[PDB]
Formats: C-alpha cells, structure tokens, sequence
C-alpha cells in the first residue's frame, strides 16, 4: 500500500463522437435512455423555458449516427421539456414535463422492436399519478419509478414539489405510490434517482424548504439538497444515510448520474442558484463524484485529458461502451447559458 | 418577530459609475486599497499568467475618474501579478508578486500626500520578510500584515505556501514574524485575511494537503479550505473558530472579502479549481457571505437589483460611499475567463 492515495474509482472520460445523419437539436431538460447498443432521446429545453419537439431521436453506438424512430402509434401530443425517459427491456417509458402553456405528457411506451408509441396513462386523474415536470425517473426489472419534480398548477394552488415515488407494475399495468418518507425528507426536482443493487437511492437535489427561519434567496427559500436516503423494496422501509469523506460533494441538482455496481457516479450540476430561476445558467460545476453505497464514503474521480466543461440539466444513463460500464452524459446547459449538442461516457476500469 | 425570516445584514450592491481618466486595463491578481475619497490600484493579470504594469492608478469617488500617481521616488522595479497593497494613514504599502520571469517586487511605500515611492525592504534576505505571491494583507494603525501565499522557487525547493504572518512595525520601520500556528492551520493563498475588532482573522484560501491521504486532482493534492483562525495581538495566541449556519459558504479562495464592525463580508470566489491552475477560470462563485465573528454563524447577503456575475481573484477592500460602510470589490476575472474593468460596493445599511 503506497504512502500516497490514488484514486479508488478509476475511469476514462470519453468524448462520443457523433459522425452526423438526423441529429438532434441541442437541448437540456430531456431524457435518454440505452437498450442495447442504441441511446434514445426525447423531449428537452431551447431557448429557456421553451420545448423543442416530439421527435425520438436515436443514436447507434456502433456506426455513431442519429436516426429518427418511426412516429407510429399514439405519438406523444405535447413537446416537452423537463421529461425523463427510462428503458425496461425492449420498451421505453416517458413520463411528464411540461410545454411554455403549462400542458403536460402523460406516459406513454415505445416499443423498439414494433417501432410503435403506446398511450399508457392520463396523468393528474384521481387515485392516479401525478402530472409532474422535472421529476427524477429510474426503473428495474418490472417498475417504472417517478420521484420527486414540481406539479401543475390549478386555480387554487402554484406548483408545489413532490417527496413521493410512483411506482409503475409493467406486467399488472398498474401504478401506486410506495411509502411516503414524511416530513423531514425533502420535496425536490432533478434530484439523483437511482435503483443501486437492488434499493432505491434519492439523493441531493432543488429542495422546498420546511422551515420559515431559512431566509429566501432570489425571493424563494428553495435550496441545493446535499442528503441521502434509501428505500429497501423488500421491507418497504426508508432510511437516511449518513455518507462521508473529504471528497462529499457540496450540495447540488441537476446533475448527470447513473448506478454502477455499488457505486453512485454523478457529474456536473447546478452548484448555485441563478437569480432568474432558470432564465441563466446559475453557477455550474464541471467535476464527478462517487458514492461506494456499501461504504458510504463520497471520491472525486477523474478521468485522464478529456475533461468536460461546466454543466447541469444534463441527460444521463447508465450504459456500455466497448465492455465498459458506465456513466452516459448528453446535452445540457453550459455556463455560457448556451445549450450543448455533446456526449461524454466516463468508462468505469475498477471493480465494481 | 415575523414567523418568516428576513436577512440580517442588509444592504444594497451598486455598481460603481467609471467615467473615464487615464483608466486601467482590465486585471485580476492585483491591489487596492482607499484613502479618504480616492481608490488606488497597483499590478494585475492579464493575459494568464502575465503581469501588465506598474503605474499607481487612482480612482476619485467624487468625480468617479482615474488618473496615475505622479511616478516619483523609487518606482517599483517589476511589473507584477500575484500582489497586494494596503492603507495606513496617509501611504500605501505595496509587497510581493511576481511576473512571469519569477521576479518578486519587493516592499515599497507610496506618499499619497508627497507623491512619491520609498523603497522599504529588500524581501528573501537572511532573518528578513520573504519573497511572496498570492499573499494576503491587511493592516492596521501600525503595522503592515502578510499573510500565507506562495514562495520563491530556488535550485534546491520548488515553491511552497505559508501559514505565517509577517508584520511590519510602520513607526519603527520593523519587521517580525508573529507566531505560528503549527501543523493543524493550513498553509495557503489567496485566503481571507482581516483585522476585525482588534483581532486577526484567517479564513478559507487555497491550501496545501498535509496528508498523503488526501488525493490528488489535477495532479496536485492543492484544495479549497473552509477552516477559519484568530489570533489576538494582546495576548498573541492563535484559536481555531468553529463557524456555523445553514448557510456557510462552501470551500473556496480568491474571493473579495471585507470587514466592516463584526462582519467578514465576502463575494465571489473560486469554488472549484480549474484543470489547467490559473490558466482558466474553474468554477468561480456569484454569491456572498458574511460571518458575524461574534455570534460565529454565517449567512448570506443579498443587495437589491444590482448582482455582480460570477467572479474571481479581484481586489477588494472596505471603504465608505456616501456615508456607508461596505466591500468594494474591483476587476478579477469572469467564467468567460476574461478579465474586468468592473467595480462594484456592497454598501451595509445594518448596524454592525
Ligand atoms: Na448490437
Ligand atoms: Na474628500
């Protein structure tokens, strides 16, 4: 064991080329997902506070182009932005966002193999989810899972955050709500969603607060979450972790992230608030964290020359490349307040 | 009492109107500091890495003009980034900072009333003050401080930070080393240093690792400080200050800060380092804090329509604006990586 610490996870950063065909716009605010070795896209925000398309863009990892899948089906009514999109073996689900007129997607499936959108659900019925915007997604074998995000505003009330995860049964065709963690956890939107070996993990995120002694900034109270919690399925109960280290990444949204093996892996995010709500760019950051979710301790990790610039509001998944797992990052905002058309994988070497 | 809390130091952030004069090229890494009604400006940055000039130029409040200083005396033999001035009485005190060429300005004195330079110390001579760059300094009735910040490499050492404080007795033309504080306190530049109330106070800054624990990034084990020292003349101990809130500001450096009564106040900031040093900017802050060093608890500050856009590594100092006390804070460099020619003032309406 040397004197000096070297890095526990260990990675290289990659800059995916894109070579051309129907390439998408550049956007933030929008979800991807993998199934085999094709990325899918869909939704997103360009200029601020404006929707871009419907379109379900493609790209092949192996020939790196974009295509556009066939709109067949019960196409998705609304181009929106702050959706997420999760994959479960052949068919992706979209969830949410919202257009510039307050009109929200509800959930729909497209099957890759069929090549067709499925209309699934009507959000915001009652006994129903939720329309929600800015939402987190994740997803295991059988369930689609919503955290968090902002709601629609009706006559009587503004938009409100969520504390509450929708869990939706693909083979029953059924959602409900899992256990409600209560009052002293966090309402939040793009916050970190992830199912790590088997449990849930809610993680930082764009908090309401729940105590009128925390002075508003910008004339809002709403804040950069820096805590942790785990629900076990299997017990159906939720737990605060205490996680550690040096490296803890101070509090943060919006950031890349994805599940590999024990490990945590975000990237980027919002760091500070913009004055204007998301008219700027706020303050963003351009470093990686990890969390060993067995160890609970908080690394940087680094990733050789190629390294990405400051960003948040990104698209993030976990995927594959050339045999290696790893954290998939695409689009965004920079700090220029531009939105970016790049993709970085960070190509985990370590054990995992 | 309202249910709902307002901010406790309130003020008003103005930019301050330059109308033209012999003005100054756009810089960071320089010093500034105020007597009566005029601002005075020496050294600076710009391009990365390159010093600019070495006129004295000077700022009215009145007319909100520049001029240059008459150039009398021993003018300051090196153009220099990386240095400091501050006020006593009737003169400025100019040390350190180098220029690309590794050429340290030595100690000199201007005569705002004579108008003219006195050079006062030869600096890295035998019992003697060192050669420094990125330092701190503040000051008060008699003595010239310096605090932390790089060293002069040699054959046989590449350049190392301090942790101590040399002082400068202005009536007997003095200097010495105040006591150190040992192993525990970081050696670091570009850090908070302030006399508040009497005291001496050293906070954040960028420091060196004292343990080969603490991994590297960007190849250096270099990070940001959160840590936070005071050490009283009258009885010449050192405290480490434990400071709380929900609201404490993250690690960083490079950031303007001030006192003003029992207020620290601070602004901007590097918040992450960037790959390539002072090459580019990193990741700088747009947010401001103060520690009330009485009750030790930090909040923000906010001041109005007015909010400078993320910055660092500018110079800053306290004066008085139209019968208020506050940070002013002059030039630095932007996320765009460009410096600026900008100056803003925190102007404090509480009580302090
Ligand atoms: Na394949
Ligand atoms: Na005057």
């Amino acid at each position: 064991s040397p004197e000096f610490m070297a890095r526990t996870l260990q990675g290289e950063w990659m800059k995916v080329e894109q070579k051309g065909g129907q390439v998408p716009a550049p956007r933030s605010s929008h979800g991807i997902a993998v199934i085999g070795d094709k990325l899918y896209c869909f939704g997103g925000e360009d200029p601020p506070y404006e929707s871009i398309d419907n379109d379900l863009y493609v790209f092949d990892f192996n020939t790196h182009t974009w295509s556009i899948a066939p709109a067949n089906g019960d196409v998705p009514k609304t181009r929106v932005l702050g959706t997420r999109m999760v994959a479960v073996g052949t068919k992706l689900y979209v969830f949410g966002g919202r257009n510039k007129q307050l009109e929200f997607e509800d959930f729909y499936s497209y099957d890759t193999v069929k090549e067709e959108w499925k209309f699934l659900t009507k959000l915001d019925e009652k006994g129903g989810p939720e329309a929600r915007t800015f939402h987190s997604m994740t997803s295991d074998e059988n369930h689609v899972y919503v955290f968090g995000g902002v709601s629609k505003g009706g006559l009587n009330a503004t938009p409100f955050r969520f504390r509450t995860i929708e869990a939706y049964n693909i083979a029953e065709g059924k959602w409900a709500q899992l256990p409600d963690p209560g009052e002293d956890f966090e309402k939040r939107g793009m916050a970190g969603f992830l199912v790590v070996q088997g449990k849930l993990w809610v993680f930082y995120g764009f908090a309401t607060a729940n105590d009128p002694k925390i002075p508003t900034l910008y004339g809002s109270q709403d804040y950069e979450s820096n805590r942790v919690h785990c629900y076990d399925p299997a017990t159906q109960k939720w737990t605060e972790v205490e996680t550690t280290g040096f490296e803890k990444p101070s509090r943060r949204s919006c950031f890349a992230h994805a599940a590999v093996g024990k490990y945590i892996i975000i990237f980027g995010g919002e760091i500070e608030r913009d004055p204007e709500a998301h008219q700027g760019p706020g303050t963003l950051s351009r470093e990686g964290f990890a969390l060993d979710t067995e160890t609970l301790v908080w690394e940087r990790y680094e990733g050789g020359p190629i390294k990405p610039s400051n960003r948040g509001w990104v698209a993030s998944t976990t995927t594959t490349i050339n045999g290696k797992k790893g954290l998939l990052v695409h689009g965004g905002k920079l700090m220029t307040n531009e939105r970016t058309d790049e993709m970085y994988f960070f190509a985990v070497n370590s054990s995992t």
